[PDB]
């Protein structure tokens, strides 16, 4: 393992919450935050499995940044998905930075990678059956760049230096399927890649990544929904309204998150009934380097 690892964080016990803390070497760029939303209450209103979530954060052996958000489908397979990622999917990061930059077609390359991941899962993980998003940083033409994909329902948004928030990767959900890297998907890889995100962007150092596997479903918006043949495929944003300019979209997306969930529980515990709602909940940061911490990584990697 030539990469610089962060932050990781492989699940977490059912009942717990892990907040990373931050890391000196790229000055506190990266976090974690995971935990469950899930909610599990009797008739009185009281409460009644552990996350199935990975994300890594680090910089390749050339400084370049990448965050990895997965969600695996079946608690019996959470250590196959963990592994999987440690042992297959990151080793391949620095290449696709590096053909990134050496290639003119940034959908190709990734295209590429897409289908690289299901062969190699297929060889040597059936049992990882995950969906997930990524994205690497990369040098162009005297610039840093972003690509990556995402297929599934983990999403990547960005919040730009100026303040703006753009979704880098949506959440995708196809009428009747579930888009994974899995075997019933490795069918029609190039329909599913159709269908779900795929991106390239220019960033600028202090641009904020914020990779997620799940908000609470108000919290997003709907920006396009398009038929495939006939199924209804919907491509699901981070709803901006919700956020200002000021705070990291990190802070700002726990605060929006814990205050919903506070109000999802309240009106749960009053209604004197039954209640099941929610999801494992995991969040990642990553602040995009200067090219000073860019160097510095890289002598990091080498010593
Ligand atoms: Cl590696
Ligand atoms: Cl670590
Ligand atoms: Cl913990
Ligand atoms: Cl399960
Ligand atoms: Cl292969
Ligand atoms: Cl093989
Ligand atoms: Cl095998
Ligand atoms: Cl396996
Ligand atoms: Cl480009
Ligand atoms: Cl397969
Ligand atoms: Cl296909
Ligand atoms: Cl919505
Ligand atoms: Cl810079
Ligand atoms: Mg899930
Ligand atoms: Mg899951």
């Amino acid at each position: 393992m030539r990469s610089i690892i962060t932050q990781i964080c492989n699940g977490v016990l059912h009942g717990q919450s892990y907040q990373s803390g931050s890391n000196d070497l790229d000055k506190g760029n990266s976090e974690i935050f995971a935990s469950s939303l899930f909610v599990h209450l009797n008739e009185q209103g009281k409460e009644i499995k552990d996350s199935d979530d990975k994300i890594v954060i680090g910089y390749t052996k050339d400084g370049m940044a990448f965050q990895i958000v997965v969600d695996g489908f079946y608690g019996c397979e959470r250590q196959a998905v963990f592994s999987f990622i440690d042992n297959y999917v990151l080793p391949l990061i620095d290449n696709f930075s590096l053909d990134l930059t050496r290639y003119p077609d940034s959908k190709k390359v990734t295209e590429s990678l897409i289908h690289t991941i299901y062969s190699l899962r297929s060889k040597h993980a059936p049992l990882a059956e995950f969906t997930m998003s990524l994205c690497v940083t990369y040098q162009k033409d005297e610039q840093l760049f972003c690509a990556g994909f995402g297929i599934g329902d983990t999403g990547i948004a960005i919040k730009r230096n100026e303040g703006t928030i753009e979704q880098l990767v949506c959440h995708t959900e196809v009428d009747g399927f579930k888009d994974a890297f899995d075997n019933y998907s490795s069918a029609n890889i190039d329909l599913v890649i159709e269908r779900n995100s795929v991106f390239n962007t220019k960033v600028m150092p202090g641009d904020e990544l914020v990779g997620y596997t799940y908000v609470p479903p108000m919290l997003e918006m709907t920006e396009k929904e398009f038929e495939v043949e006939k199924r209804i495929v919907r491509h699901l944003n981070l709803d901006p309204g919700n956020f200002d300019d000021k705070d990291p979209l990190f802070s700002q997306l726990l605060q929006v998150v814990k205050s919903k969930q506070k109000q999802l529980v309240e009106q749960a515990k009053e209604t004197g009934q039954i209640q099941r709602f929610g999801d494992d909940f995991t969040v990642g940061r990553l602040v995009i380097p200067d090219q000073l911490l860019i160097n510095q990584l890289r002598i990091h990697a080498l010593s």
